[PDB]
């Protein structure tokens, strides 16, 4: 359908670091965390402590959340760059993009899957605010469904929050992302 | 060296439209302002109380404000447009930009003249965020200055407010802005 960008959600200018969240999601690091101005990067060996808990995520920060039926149709962009030494073979274990939503007794997790980018190429991702692409975390592997579109509106009703995909490939060394907006009418 | 953009500051999600101050900051008005895609659009027949204060300037918003060193070199730009009796009114001398900043005992305010649009036409301005063409406001017209390196990065490091005239002609009916952004390194 058609969508006429008006602006965007973007970090704050001032803003030059944001915070890993584990594969857990239930633990912030904030150690190890860099701004190489343009970008934010995570050095895993800076953080050793922490490293136990990867893989890590993004957590964008509280203006991408709340009422965002105005995103609707509209893009989620960011920049990655990782170095690692291999490829894993299975960047779908791990979704590219979570997000929460939703109004009360509705409230869920959806997800969006990525091929992972190649090691050492920034790439530019471009993700949809639509539903078509979005599946719902948690489904049993026999259950073969994606997101309605009533859910993913009542999700944007209400966004809880967004994450993006820290870690990459095998034995990542670091992680960065920028260019990071959400595109609205 | 070189200004190098990285990202711009824009209007927000939640930013539709802004508000109109009179030059001194008296009075504001968000009556008659409405957002028709894409551009905001001030009517002034309806805000007819408050026409005696004119020249009106847009408010930009608080995210253009405060410490805003990032922000020389780079370029602030917006589009105008405005309909009215006449192509030239009494307030084609009063600037087009005006920013007040620095300590709260140290205040200091600044503007910016641009050559006047014409009439009933979309025109686009670009102003750069360097002291070379700016003046002290209320100078003297006896004097024959420009504001200095240090002013301006004083005004930059925190920046009180950011005006842009909305008045042009005599008898205006409606001024429109739209394209705002400002480069930050």
């Amino acid at each position: 359908g058609a969508f006429l960008i008006r602006t965007w959600v973007t970090l704050k200018a001032e803003q030059t670091i944001l915070p890993l969240v584990d594969e857990a999601l239930q633990h912030t690091t904030t150690k190890g965390i860099v701004f190489q101005h343009p970008e934010i990067v995570a050095h895993m060996d800076l953080m050793r402590e922490d490293l136990h808990l990867e893989p890590f995520y993004w957590k964008l920060p509280e203006q991408f959340e709340g009422k965002k039926l105005m995103a609707y149709g509209g893009k989620l962009k960011y920049a990655i760059y990782f170095e690692a030494r291999e490829e894993t073979g299975f960047s779908t274990y791990n979704p590219q993009v979570i997000i929460r939503g939703g109004t009360p007794t509705h409230a869920r997790i959806i997800v969006r899957h990525m091929a992972a980018p190649l090691i050492g190429q920034l790439t530019r991702h471009e993700i949809e605010m639509t539903e078509k692409e979005w599946k719902y975390y948690g489904d049993d592997p026999r259950v073969h469904r994606t997101v309605t579109r009533e859910d993913f509106l009542d999700i944007l009703y209400d966004i809880h929050y967004i994450l993006i995909k820290a870690t990459y490939g095998n034995f990542m060394r670091q992680s960065r992302i920028s260019e990071i907006s959400m595109e609205v009418a």
